């Protein structure tokens, strides 16, 4: 094993060790928890019924896709600081704080609400992680954490939070 | 300096009178600023929306705002090719227009969608009789924009807000 | 004057015996005649939706549509890669096809959609029996098409359909 | 249970009187009728067509048909979008048009050409009379649209389509 | 041994008489003449155009001319739909067209524009009559050609011309 | 009415009401403003005239294009904070502090003029919104006020001015 | 030096047995071969055309040589996926193939559309017993190369050209 | 008239006046002979008829377009060596050798020999004119008419004459 | 029966006289059976490649392949274009080119590549000699063709190549 | 005659002070220089790459030109919109920068990755210290600038060379 | 370690002496030098533009810039094609270039637009002369670049360049 999890090479990108150390284990903390959002987006995009299935299965998919680049960007930012990136799902499931749904099918508000509590927990350590590594002089991170992660999941969780208002459709 | 006033048009070579283009510029403006309205609904809708069917009205509702700014412009561009002048800031719309003014807040969700189709039905009218009266001054470029873009659009719109606020089952 | 008669094959060189061709031609038409009638059944209701639901179902059905429209097209063409005649105008398509006639009007949308899930019940009993049955005639590509195409896609828009009359709540 | 009959309108939000809505969907409906037979007719004559000029021809007549399906679903749209019904499954089709029902098989080319030139002129001559008479009632929209998208899209085609039997000398 | 001569029409499934056809046919070659002359116009302009706003007109002359050419080609398709014979090599044109000749070299930029203008108004003049007098003559889809693409583009595209000639300060 | 203006309902993007409130206010101040703007520059993209017009019809109608995207954006983020987004014009025109211009066509240098001035009018409460919602925790808010309605302002207006400046175009 | 001789496979990780790939190699080899020869066939006589239907089947038959291109190169690389020696050379494909060399010169346009008739005939034939034999051999994806794509698109592109030799009525007498 | 027809102006591109008066004096004879053989395409794509109508209405259409870019490129030489390319259809008319065809229509094959014998007098013309050029050194005009306008007509020849072979298409 | 025998030219209207067009279609013949070896020659180490480079060469091949394939149809066209017989099966190619045949199997990488390159310059010592001599004979497009396109081609497809044979280190 | 001096700014209306502006420019001045001199290093190498990765590096090089092409004008119009002047010609360039030059000839493959670094690391510093210092002045827009474009792109660009100088078994 | 020195040609399989190849490196990379720095001037004068007509020119300079990059690639992949080495970093093309350093700060409009009309006129003159040359030496590829891409653009872009150089009227 050429290179532990949790170490940083040397890399002449500006940034001590210190800093790149740091920077790497809030940024694999954020990505553990993208990569059981980005799997509760398509469980529920496959696992959707009801009568507003093909409207939810497409935002479903949407938030996917979108969380699926969030995962590439923020694993490319963990190596491009000398760092290893979260690989296999089983160690995600050791660093992440995401609770595992029911293996089965959940009412479809229910289905939501997680997808809710998931971005909740995701934003309050990116506003937490972009100010600390920020502290630390890492610029290019924080911009990262903030401009892509937390806008990325705060529009998210309006569209999936507007779909939980029980309010009159027809008159 | 004002190099042309509001309400006037100029000398233009567009082959019809000077009063059939202030005709039809009037008419137009009057269309225009209702437009522009019409517009700020649909965002405003856009926006604000909620419920169980969010994603599919925001989406609807962008569609016809996109559609509705294209008219604005084409409608415009028709008053300046007229030589007048197309109605500019949304205070001076605000004299012009009939549509009314929405509650600065969030309205129930079918209250906003029967907001949108009294909007559509008002441009409508004013659109029949307007399409009419430029057609009988000889305006026939002036018609066929009434006709074809923005009464066909209205219409179809109308139809696709209308049955939202069919109450039918979904389910047995 | 007719040239090639309904319900024959010419000679032609695709390696494949009359007999052969014959068959899958036949168990073709009938495939052929049910998707036309499903085609215009996804249109039709393209056209009649309505409800809190409409823009999500409008836009569905159209998709399905499309996805039937070239399952025709491609079925035809299989036909006549055989030297078969595919069926042509919509009076010889009522004549062959067993999905059976909605009514002129209206329904409730979850009639429509259980109307839908029957006609694509009774087009994948087909394909099975007429993919095993192409097969053991030797007419490997239209086994391939039959499953591939014809039923996949008919599985795959019946899940779509199917989920959407699951009454289920929707907010807490 | 229907939850709208065929041939009624429902109130609608359009600034069109019952009588001229009920009228359009009449005139617009029998239009869709035939546009149904005749998209059907082309894709028949893309799938049956033989001869020297095959490819040409074949691909010639799925421009056309995809061209008359794109009416097909805006007629449609301008039916529902009046508050009616429009014309839906195939067998309904065979009781409204007056487009007559081609041999099963396969026709000589030259006479599979005129059947689209016959059904061309059909629907030419009523909608000639169409557009005049609801043009009267006031639907300016219907009127645009049976003109500029039904009417010019036939009159082209048929052009197209009658060419091609002109009897003249290829080469020298 | 020509097939058919200029200023007739031959017999033609379109559902409008002879009569009909012949005189939409001479109003849309008049048309047709007057747009070619004007498209050689534009792209005149577009090659020995100069000075400090080269550039901005070279390109606008340009985007004129490609909407000009795509006028031709639908003005020279209806009449040959109406059966008739659309005028072809430009030494035909020069006999029918009464848009004048400009100089063969360069004039300066403000007449350039000027002559453009020109032409705009003189086709604009002979569109409202013909649209009126094909309408007359019960030719629906001629009229709609006429104005809904020949009169509305050329009075856009004069807009455009003529506010480059307003003389006016550009900065303060 | 289920939801009054100038109100932020609970809503689970992990931001406290307090700071969802300013921003709500700070941004729907930013898009009153910016609503008027891209008025601004439809007007003068139909009203234009001159030796410059095709130039400038253009250049006005890029800019109103970049100013729509930006009020569709500042909008979300209202909602997305769990308030409410300014709607009618008739309300943009009792927060605005951008000025009416003239109903009529004014001198083009005038036009020109009146863009600059309200670009410097966004700009200014756009540093200083900026800076008061980054203080209170809204990172998201912030960068998109910087990002977004600050460098794209900044950069429009240089474009205009550059137009303004009297210099001769031929030897 | 040759490192891998053409006719064998090497040891692979795609489970197939060795006698299983090498069969299908064999097979889709000789498939490759004619597939290769009706490829040029079709480029020959879009570019040797002529008469009054030019444009039309210089057209189509481009549209042929680019969908034969693509089974070319998805069958040459099903053979190096099985661990084989794809055909390269056409000396190679020469004494392969068993589609027939045409006149070097220009034939008469009913006569090359039978030619080509003749070569897709040739590749149904043996598309159909390769499918077979194959899938007993247990290579499900080469029986579904051979039948989704080498039979349903020869079966297709023969009815485009068979339909052009008709001779039937174009024009009312 | 700031600028006469069949003269050049002084123009920093590096060739003399004589040698750009000669190859503009060349392009327009072969841009007066395009722009009828444009208008000829046109013509018989309209006036196109028989069992091969779409076929040759599509294969016109395409040269046509090629010709109208041909033209552009030619006008645009001209101007480039800082002369005047030929205008108004009425001043084309004076200047080509291309014959003037029936106002009606004609015979299928006698409008494919028309356009074939337009095709040979251009083709004839830039030998020449490409020859004569490069001897005066203008090597972009040169480049001009064999890349561009001898290859494109030469290959629509070939397209054109293949279609009056007279052979048999069935059995 | 052969409408035309090979190494012969027709007459036609490409302005260039019997004895220049069947020079160049020789010497065309003999680039374009070249062409023929070196565009299976890429795609043979397309599929045959292996190695710690094999996407990056596999990708490299197959865009050369792609620039040659295009390269043949062009020259096949040009002697066409002449009115001569461009080679058409391979055992025909096989005949005229002076290319050497490869070993059936599987080359190492580096004798791969610098077949490549032997064919190459092959094909470039041809072209400059070729295109000298139907220039000297009058045939411009000709040698425009063998220049601009296929010396152009085959001097920057042997760069690309020739550099991945440098031996030089990669890292430190 | 020079109308602004390099090293200034002008009054200009974008709510920042001329102080804050002047220094803005200095910093971004710096950057520019040094983006300047590293795009061209990227492509000398694109262009005298070679070796067994010959394509892989030629494309990667390209990539990162692309980049750094696209941040020169995107620094460059920050400081324009500053109302200062970007520095223009190459011996300007030389003038600000602190890249140092490379041999005029070609180096070793792994001596080109390392000066890249070096180069990329150099404007790395610079940028962390920029973006501290503008943010400090007011200056929010070059802040984001500087950090979300410039920093963001040279770290990533610096990883993707730096894999390529790793000495690793690649085979079994 | 220079692994090649600059001014110098490697042992190349690309069928033209090396002292051909040496020559047509020294003509090219002259040509790259001047071209290099026009790019500059362009994107210089691109940024440093103002005036009312600003946008025109801010546009009409970047579409110039990036046609003249992608001449400095094709020239330098020319100059590795022969296998010389192509002018790297802008301190190394100030040596070899001809075209003058413009002021650092910012110039008069009509300024700018006379040195870019200088550069462009310098360029054609080497090219007319290295064109002629290396034919000589029978380098026919190196010709082709020359005449049908450097020399042929350099003449346009002068062409648009210097149409806005002409004083004269805009209005009447
Ligand atoms: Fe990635
Ligand atoms: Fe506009
Ligand atoms: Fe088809
Ligand atoms: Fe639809
Ligand atoms: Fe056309
Ligand atoms: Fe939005
Ligand atoms: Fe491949
Ligand atoms: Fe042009
Ligand atoms: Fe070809
Ligand atoms: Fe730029
Ligand atoms: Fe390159
Ligand atoms: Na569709
Ligand atoms: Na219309
Ligand atoms: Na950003």
């Amino acid at each position: 094993t050429i290179q532990e999890f949790g170490t940083v090479k040397q890399f002449p990108v500006a940034l001590t060790m210190d800093t790149r150390l740091y920077s790497c284990q809030r940024l694999n903390k954020v990505l553990a928890d993208t990569r059981i959002l980005h799997d509760l987006y398509k469980k529920y995009h496959w696992l959707m019924r009801g009568a507003t299935f093909y409207q939810l299965h497409l935002l479903l998919d949407k938030h996917a896709g979108e969380q699926l680049e969030l995962i590439d960007t923020v694993a490319e930012r963990v190596q491009t600081l000398g760092g290893v990136a979260v690989g296999d799902p089983r160690h995600v499931a050791e660093i992440t704080t995401v609770p595992r749904p029911p293996d089965g099918v959940e009412e479809v508000p229910s289905m939501l609400s997680r997808l809710l509590e998931a971005h909740e927990l995701i934003l309050t350590e990116c506003h937490d992680a972009a100010a600390r590594t920020q502290e630390y002089g890492d610029d290019g991170t924080n911009d990262l954490l903030v401009s892509e992660v937390l806008r990325t999941n705060e529009l998210q969780a309006w569209f999936v939070a507007e779909h939980l208002v029980d309010t009159p459709l027809v008159h």
